[PDB]
């Protein structure tokens, strides 16, 4: 024989999460060539040795 008022019930709110940490970071070089673009695109003949054209 049994009888004994046994009743539990659960109620939470609960709709969406999107937690994300701990992401390993790249060191060294991690940026587009801006610059590069407005000195490589300025000059055609940078550090050049000698000259054109020679005497004898």
């Amino acid at each position: 024989g049994g009888k004994w008022s046994k009743s539990s019930v659960v109620g939470w709110p609960a709709v969406r999460e999107r937690m994300r940490r701990a992401e390993p970071a790249a060191d060294g070089v991690g940026a587009a060539s801006r610059d590069l673009e407005k000195h490589g695109a300025i000059t055609s003949s940078n550090t050049a040795a000698n000259n054109a054209a020679c005497a004898w």
